[PDB]
């Protein structure tokens, strides 16, 4: 990736240079990555830190076992070995660090202990999540990030039609969604999946929350599939809904609804409307076919390094959309007991319009 | 059957004594499992943190949303509902009974924004990690516990003969890694992977860190692969290394030492052996042979819930070994610029003797 990272830092710091804090921790995950690139990869009891300062140059601790692939870094570097204590290993740092009982931000995403174990020698400070701060600077992405993100897009694309192309029937919904990450993992630049892929067949998807299980997909059914992948550690979402065989005519009113609401609503998108009218647009179009009350959540979510992340395209939030942006759009209707359709793409808000960056075909297809 | 018991529970209440913190306060993850026996996935809001003080009869606690099977919660559930802020709205119970008694054991893996958010807590409460007293109990597996390992230690197995059966040749490293996790997943439940396989060809091989990349594997290359798979929630975790085509005169020269310092390291386990010494024991053997400098690593680590855990196999550690300890024997050598190899086993102590989970071949195979 031609990304940067130091400007990151430096508005970052100069984001709480701009707020008033005067440290951030923060340990191998999302902001660790969207900071420097790297993605350590197998840590856990192996503590893992880059201390964020006033402003200026972090910090890097160790531990060994991984220098040689850590060939270049600004901040650098220090290791400690399968025989050392960490912990005690914030030693000079620890102080550094900085005055006793002034701001501090941590991961939330993180684990305390890696901290808790600190203690004595760490309950001096005045600390306060760091997701408030690090945030508003993720939800705004740069013309690369953005080319990771269609990047992404095709991968799944891609997968669509190779996977609706494959036999479905007597598969059961958990294969379906093995073979799914299997497809999406086969090409490049996937690095992973953006998370593990759910395939939602017959009543299973009434039900948004459903999970993959044992339930072979059958004559009849329509069946939800809803997967991402990572480009360069920036994540796709994708869901397409298909039948199995000839549809019923309430199968082909409902996801018309549904592909007519989705569609209006990706069209609202634009720089300066706010998130919850994107919301109504899909909601009312669903509304005034009935279905209301079988819509049973937001429109969306904002993509990053995370498949959840801001902006929520809400019924229930005025944050005013902005260029940079990336986020889904995926109103469902679901019938408890009978079926569910979600249709959902990636957008992202460049040059004051909304742009998709999944482009499978979204028109009911029968397999 | 079987697992649980818990009770006990009130060995960790016991333990948790009089010895002698006030209470513990655990989170979703590894010890919520160990402790009950459901896996609530995932959060990073609503607090979710269970109760048990001293002693008596469990509760169910924070969040929002849940559900079922939590109706299968012994004791009382208590859950609801949308957002009632749960920063204060967690005392009824639940502050009682620490109001404000002694010192204080918080679950390691509750994450700090959780812990920050509500912080109180501070104080006057004298805060420890709840590790170094639960992992007390979860280093002794009992003998369903074991029967687990064996399950995930068979299933990896298994995939060792079907991946060494097929075709290494042209493919890169991660379709490879890919084939395996795939295969985990269609080898049965399992369930999951206990982590990311790894898959280090030719050169890639020398650096114990590697992540899979495009790189094909071709004739004279060394192939070490390192995977691992759970069985109702237990991790087992392999490595072999093969070569394609036949092997030059210090790949089998050193596949040998590899060979005989792993093969010592697990005839020394024994109940009342420091896990130091057995690390010394393979570490011992590969300096005889001037390989010393190549083996960057501990010999191994423990395998629960977690794939890393106590007891760790490292010349730190003065740990002595019990009936119902499992872990990984795993010394290796790596080359820098040519070629890695690293043997791994699971041993379960049981009856005062070491016992190999994983049987795979450990003589050198040529594909
Ligand atoms: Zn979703
Ligand atoms: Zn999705
Ligand atoms: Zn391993
Ligand atoms: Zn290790």
């Amino acid at each position: 990736g031609s990304m940067d990272y130091k400007r990151r830092i430096h508005k970052f710091q100069a984001h709480f240079g701009k707020k008033g804090f005067e440290g951030a921790l923060v340990a191998p995950g999302s902001n660790f990555y969207y900071l420097t690139g790297f993605n350590p990869l197998g840590t856990l009891e192996r503590l893992f830190v880059l201390i964020l300062p006033s402003e200026g140059l972090l910090t890097a601790i160790a531990p060994r076992l991984y220098e040689k692939e850590l060939e270049e870094f600004n901040g650098e570097v220090v290791l400690w070995s399968d025989s050392e204590n960490p912990y005690k290993i914030f030693a000079t740092k620890i102080k550094e660090t900085f005055k006793e009982g002034e701001k501090l931000l941590i991961d939330d995403t993180m684990p305390v202990g890696v901290f808790l174990k600190a203690k004595d020698i760490f309950d001096k400070y005045s600390l306060h999540p760091i997701s408030p701060v690090i945030s508003e600077l993720r939800e705004i992405k740069d013309k690369d990030e953005i080319k990771a993100h269609k990047k992404a897009a095709e991968i799944v694309d891609k997968v669509f039609y190779r996977f609706i192309e494959g036999k479905l029937e007597g598969k059961s919904e958990r294969e379906l969604a093995n073979r799914i990450e299997y497809m999406i993992k086969n090409e490049f630049g996937a690095d992973d999946v953006s998370f593990e892929p759910i395939v939602a067949s017959g009543p299973n998807g009434a039900n948004p929350h459903h999970r993959p299980s044992h339930r072979k997909i059958r004559k009849g059914d329509v069946v939800i599939f809803d997967y991402g992948a990572k480009y360069l550690g920036y994540c796709s979402d994708v869901t397409r809904t298909v039948v199995v065989g000839p549809p019923s005519e309430e199968v082909k009113k409902v996801y018309e609804i549904v592909k007519e609401a989705q569609e209006t609503a990706v069209q609202k998108v634009a720089e300066g409307i706010p998130a919850e009218v994107v919301d109504a647009t899909a909601r009312g179009i669903i509304s005034k076919y009935g279905y209301g009350e079988y819509f049973i959540h937001r429109t969306g979510h904002g993509l990053g390094i995370d498949v959840h992340e801001e902006p929520y395209i809400s019924p229930g939030n005025k944050k005013i959309l902005k260029d940079g942006m990336v986020f889904t759009i995926e109103p469902g209707i679901y019938l408890q007991g009978k079926f569910g359709v979600r249709i959902e793409d990636d957008v992202a808000l460049v040059d004051k319009k909304g742009i998709r960056l999944t482009n499978a075909d979204r028109e009911l297809i029968t397999l």
